[PDB]
């Protein structure tokens, strides 16, 4: 049969889909969500054997274990056990595109399990097996007899084993095909793996059972009254003595209960459903569910007899909330949402695509701690526990069908073809059937990157028809097609249009107002967090706040899809595309997360946290106005802390309880802040602290912050008469300056400061030179590759211009002695293929105090690409333990990504000054720095800097962080100016004009002195 | 042009048409018809089938056609003749002036149907005036209505030709047979003859 | 298999649907809607045998004409030739309602034809068979090898026979099932044939 090369066969003998069941036989257990004796896990140790194709599978395997098999844990992806390599390809399918056929060499995983079954399960009722996730298709045999087949790697497949099992020991055999016609619908940008990767279980249900149930909650105009309506269907023999009771509980309190015999209302000329019943329960003043306060009730559905004997019970958590689009706005409980979302793939660096509760809870907690209120299931239905957790912790979810055909040409080749309508419809319909009772799901999505075809239009209407309670979205075909209730583009910029033909990506602000357009706009993916990125994140947030119809978005994405590999000494390291011998591959494009694979945050997460704050502040005089962005709760677990500091030196602070209604404001008068006897800048910092711990945060959690510069007192105080005067020694090749136990040497042919001594100790490993380049970020590189250069990428514009090859030419080097100091003057030109790219003019003035004042004036040819930076650099001979600076921090910050950083005095171990991006590049800059301390040196001025054991050269020559090695000494990069990092996307230049170094002439000055 | 989908005998009538497991099967009956007949200018309206209730499968298919071929309206009478799966109010046997208010799927007088609150579509009976035996009494009352009301745009008489079959007697003489005459049972007897013309084309 | 008791399988190896084709190799003929040499009719006399269920059909029939078969005209409805009774039921299904199953006694018509194919059709190009109407479902074999399956009694089912024919005489074998899961969607008020 070759059922795995026929989109017309997506399954054989598979049971209908339905919401999570457990068949409790005790109502209270159902109410409490406790473990059910009728639902057994078959997870654990299985037998497994790998074959290169299904044809190679021995027939004996159906009857008995293969001696060559191994014993492995299930769920798992077999690539993670080393049986074959996982492949990282983004768009291009991992197999030849020739639908619906798959390669003849098709890795086949033969899993088997010998286990026991009690007669009690067989003597009555139905015993089914449930495979929550099998990638990508499989055949199932039980005791050597063929049971059935299933496709869709992301939804459960269940089969009735009642007639196949026997009391005692039984054997399951499952042949899993890596590739199948299902693969053409699974072209998501993620590792391509396979296997039994989600749970396997056995479920026992009575012959007469609850086969489906749907819960709806409708409200009156102000949400002070609701009706809970639960439709219940049965399978089995109808009998008049049968009943269904549906009860609603708020904790231990029973809120409502209704009982009815089967028999629905008349539907049409042939009657109604004799096998269904709908119970309707009124609820006054329901506690409403939202991500702010995830109030939940428990619905218990009991199937029983008139005399009271329970047959079985099913149940679910219920959240009272209405989701609707009106007048162009997405409302939840009648208030317009502001989605602070993120797309999250199911990824574990060691377990591959196998999810576990601990990881899930770790993700959720980090999300809520960082002010996210929503998640999109990019790009398939998730493991079932995820929805339970979103329901209870409180996150709005976009549940998305496992349909992605990105690699087709054109993208809608299959989605517009009716012969693929059935397979696609199963991917949508079965998801809705399984997840429609979860209150956390607020929007359905038809899949991802599959163009726009008529099949999407058919399925969009199917959903709208079956479940009017939730909007339907879909980005394919241009983001605003007839298959979406929400304009949901990916990577559309804030102000800049990208008018691609047929599927233009307009500026979001302009998109909203195109002729005839009225829908809300929520980006399905925005701000690509690959490497050092998130530049321009604030721009989105300012627009979402200013424009009602701009309702937010899902950042791309939560966690890097890096996998762990082990070196020669068995040490682990983070790998990406190509690292398993997979080819073609898309290299580092699999790492786009706000957190690394092991959940440590990237610095960008803090920028997200800050922009997504729920409290806004303005300052006026001594007055602070706090405005709450919560729609439903009062700030009842919040206090405001404030502190006033001069140049990092705290002068005063205090705290004020916050009591602001949702959407309201609170004024807070700060007490008279005394004046200050000292030059410097006074800064006010406020933080919102949650005094009490919550289900997702600890006591003392800071949820928001903001700063303002208050007065500044410029220094007008004259240094003081130098104790001594520096001496200049001139030789043919050098200018030397001596002062006390310090000496500076300037080489007359190079024109740079080549050496500095403190006593007899040399302080430099390489001379102090201008630097106009940076080891390229992922955003600077984009898609450019040696085999296919993208001449438009920043890195290629820089290379081509000669930025990385340009050599300094001396134009001038002079020394003069002044009354109290020595002045060195230098000028250099940087040229390439005879063009002058940059000209740097400087003065060094060394005085009686031993301070060295450096002034730098640079010219940049208007016709060369704007440079990555304009600074100086050097390799210091010293290695010191800490770094202390008065500037923005404490974490890495760049020009277009520094809103979350605060101006203060920070002190960190040197290694915290380096960001271990998997793919190395320029990293760890801190901007807005007035003073920097390292070892006995001190630099003062107004600059940006980074300091670490790695040279730019090394970072730009190294592709994996595990291969970097500390160089002798410390590399110090001190910049007058640094280009933004961008990140709107990572494949097209995205650094905003206001963040490019295009002024033509730049000036900066620093004072180097000994401390 | 009408898809080969009729599940009249189910209880309730949309049992299959509302079941996603039957969407595939239904879908091919509709998509394969459009793919075959879309270039004929005589086809001016597509129909989703007949007496199959109103199920979500119908809504999905209605949309698919609207999407693939916007040139022709889509109609479908199931579920009450004015559901969200039809561009045309297309009842079967609705009377001219007399309402028949059956529960869930009332059959209003056609004059009154047009003007129900919120209604604005054209009304063309998918089936009207049952030509079984000596019949067509009251035919003129429809025509008078069709002519006076712009939005009453006519209808399709039920039906063209009797489905009687020829049998031969003892003497070899042919005779017109109906339900049960072949030993078929259960059967619906003469309900198979409702045409304006006899099976041999002779007019009634 | 029992593909006829599974709404998940409405066809196997069937080609996509499309408007009426004739593959004219002369433009003026296509202009005038004249007959095309590339579109041939298989209508006329075929061999036919009736069985009470698919389980009763002999394997011999795939490769060899059944001597007891009769010669009858195609197209036709087998009730009209007297092999079984046509049934007139309006609403009530003619079979017990238990989708997607059908009765185990399921009248099966085994039709077959030996016909010629010129080498010219085989040296190049594609040769497909087109059944404009088969009620209600069927399996098709060509020269004893299985080709495919189809449902929906009112639309054409087409199969590529390019790899199955040979120049000269060829034999088709079509096993037509009276009832199938397709029957649940064919409850029109008319004779059931
Ligand atoms: O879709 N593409 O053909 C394509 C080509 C070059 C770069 C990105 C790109 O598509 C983009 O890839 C990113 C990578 O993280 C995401 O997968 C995103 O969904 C996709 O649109
Ligand atoms: O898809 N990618 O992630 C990716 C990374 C680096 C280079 C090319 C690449 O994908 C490639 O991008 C080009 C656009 O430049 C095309 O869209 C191509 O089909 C895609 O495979
Ligand atoms: O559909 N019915 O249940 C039903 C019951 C009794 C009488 C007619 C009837 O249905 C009507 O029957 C006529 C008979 O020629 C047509 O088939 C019409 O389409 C159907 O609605
Ligand atoms: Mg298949
Ligand atoms: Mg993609
Ligand atoms: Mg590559
Ligand atoms: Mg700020
Ligand atoms: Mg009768
Ligand atoms: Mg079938
Ligand atoms: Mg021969
Ligand atoms: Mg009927
Ligand atoms: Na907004
Ligand atoms: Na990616
Ligand atoms: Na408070
Ligand atoms: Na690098
Ligand atoms: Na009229
Ligand atoms: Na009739």
């Amino acid at each position: 049969r070759r059922d795995w090369e026929n989109p017309g066969v997506t399954q054989l003998n598979r049971l209908a889909a339905h919401p999570p069941f457990a068949s409790w036989r005790n109502s209270e257990e159902a109410r409490t969500d406790r473990p059910s004796q009728q639902l057994r896990s078959l997870n654990g140790e299985w037998r497994f054997a790998w074959f290169p194709a299904p044809e190679a599978v021995p027939e004996s395997w159906l009857e008995c274990d293969l001696p060559e098999a191994d014993t492995v844990v299930v769920p798992s992806n077999w690539q993670m056990h080393g049986y074959d390599a996982p492949i990282y390809t983004n768009v291009t399918y991992p197999i030849t595109v020739n639908p619906p056929f798959v390669p003849t060499e098709n890795p086949t995983g033969c899993y088997s399990l010998t286990f026991n079954v009690d007669e009690s399960w067989l003597q009555e009722g139905q015993t089914r097996i449930i495979f929550d996730g099998v990638n990508s298709a499989f055949h199932l045999w039980c005791n050597g007899r063929w049971v059935g087949y299933g496709q869709d790697s992301r939804l459960p497949s269940e089969f009735d084993l009642s007639a196949f099992l026997r009391a005692g020991e039984n054997r399951l055999a499952v042949m899993v095909l890596r590739w199948s016609d299902g693969s053409y619908l699974e072209d998501q940008d993620m590792w391509r793996m396979s296997g039994i990767f989600r749970d396997v279980s056995l479920l026992h249900k009575p012959t007469t059972q609850i086969s489906d149930f749907h819960v709806a909650t409708r409200f009156n105009d102000d949400f002070s009254r609701a009706v809970l309506e639960a439709e219940v269907q049965m399978c089995g023999e109808l009998r008049d003595y049968l009943r269904v009771t549906v009860s609603l509980w708020q904790g231990e309190t029973q809120v409502a209960s209704g009982t009815a015999p089967f028999g629905g209302e008349i539907i049409d000329e042939r009657g109604g459903y004799a096998d269904r019943v709908t119970l309707r329960l009124n609820v006054e003043n329901p506690k409403l569910w939202s991500a702010e306060i995830p109030n939940l009730y428990r619905a218990v559905v009991e199937l029983h007899t008139a005399d009271g004997t329970l047959i079985e019970a099913e149940a679910c958590d219920v959240g009272f909330r209405e989701v609707r689009i009106e007048n162009g706005l997405l409302l939840l409980n009648g208030k317009p949402l502001l989605i602070r979302g993120v797309n999250r793939h199911e990824h574990h660096p060691l377990h591959g695509q196998v999810m576990d509760e601990q990881t899930m809870v770790q993700d959720i907690l980090l999300m809520k701690q960082n002010n996210f209120n929503a998640v999109r299931c990019s790009h398939y239905p998730n493991h079932p526990l995820w929805y339970t957790l979103c329901d209870r912790y409180g996150l709005y979810v976009v549940d998305e069908a496992n349909i992605e055909t990105h690699g087709m040409v054109p993208m809608n080749r299959l989605t517009d073809d009716p012969r693929w309508l059935p397979a696609m419809s199963e991917r949508v319909t079965r998801m809705v059937q399984r997840d429609r009772n979860h209150p956390s799901v607020i929007i359905w999505s038809l899949g991802n990157e599959s163009g726009h075809g008529a099949n999407h239009d058919a399925l969009y209407r199917w959903i709208k028809s079956v479940d009017p309670s939730r909007p339907v979205q879909y980005e394919g075909g241009g983001a605003d097609t007839t298959a979406t209730d929400i304009i949901c583009p990916m990577y559309a910029r804030v102000d800049e249009d990208q008018p691609f033909p047929a599927v233009p990506k307009w500026s979001i602000k302009k998109w909203l107002s195109l002729p005839g357009e009225t829908r809300p706009l929520i980006l399905c993916q925005y701000a690509h967090a690959m490497g050092n990125s998130l530049g321009g994140f604030a721009k989105y947030w300012q627009a979402f706040r200013q424009y009602p119809r701009l309702q937010g978005g899902f950042v791309w994405d939560w966690v890097d899809q890096s996998l762990i590999k082990y070196d020669e000494n068995g040490n682990p390291w983070s790998a990406y595309g190509g690292d398993f011998g997979d080819t073609p591959n898309d290299r580092q494009f699999c790492m786009n997360g706000l957190v690394f694979a092991d959940r440590t945050p990237h610095p960008a997460l803090t920028e997200a946290k800050h922009q997504q704050q729920f409290f806004q502040f303005r300052l006026s005089g001594q007055t602070i106005e706090v405005t709450s962005e919560y729609l439903f709760r009062h700030s009842d677990n919040e206090l405001l802390h404030w502190m006033v500091a001069l140049d990092g030196k705290p002068l005063a602070s205090g705290e004020v309880p916050l009591d602001v209604a949702p959407q309201g404001k609170q004024l807070i008068e700060l007490p008279e802040l005394p004046q200050p006897e000292s030059a410097g800048q006074l800064w006010l910092t406020v933080r919102v602290v949650q005094p009490n711990a919550t289900a997702w945060s600890e006591a003392g959690h800071i949820s928001a912050w903001q700063q303002w510069r208050l007065a500044e007192n410029l220094s007008v105080t004259l240094p003081a008469a130098s104790h001594a005067i520096p001496h200049l020694t001139t030789s043919e090749m050098d200018f030397c300056i001596e002062l006390g136990n310090k000496r500076w040497q300037f080489n007359r042919q190079s024109g740079f400061l080549s050496q500095m001594w403190i006593g007899d100790k040399k302080q430099l490993l390489t001379p102090l030179r201008d630097q106009f380049t940076r080891a390229p970020l992922d955003n600077d590189i984009g898609v450019s590759e040696a085999t296919r250069i993208d001449p438009n990428a920043w890195v290629e514009r820089w290379k081509a211009a000669g930025h990385y090859q340009a050599e300094a030419a001396l134009l001038q080097c002079t020394a003069d002695t002044l009354a109290d100091a020595v002045l060195i003057t230098t000028a250099h030109a940087w040229q390439h293929q005879g063009k002058t790219l940059f000209i740097s003019r400087k003065t060094y003035r060394i005085d009686g105090s031993g301070q060295m004042a450096i002034t730098v004036d640079v010219e940049v040819a208007s016709d060369t690409p704007h440079p990555a930076r304009i600074g100086l650099n050097c390799q210091l001979a010293q290695v010191a333990e800490r770094v202390n600076w008065l500037g923005l921090g404490p974490q890495e910050n760049y020009p277009d990504r520094l809103t979350a950083a605060c101006f203060d005095r920070w002190d960190l171990p040197l290694s915290d000054m380096y960001t271990p991006y998997v793919f190395p590049s320029e990293n760890g800059l801190r901007c807005g720095t007035r003073e920097l301390n390292y070892g006995p040196h001190q630099w003062r001025g107004d600059f940006q800097f980074n300091i670490s054991r790695y040279s730019q050269q090394q970072l730009m020559e190294t592709s994996h962080r595990h291969l970097l090695h500390a160089e002798e000494g410390t590399w110090l990069n001190i910049d007058g100016f640094h280009m933004g990092i961008g990140g709107d996307d990572s494949w097209s230049p995205s650094v905003s004009a206001e963040f490019q170094l295009s002024a033509g002439r730049y000036h900066y000055q620093l004072v180097w002195c000994q401390k």
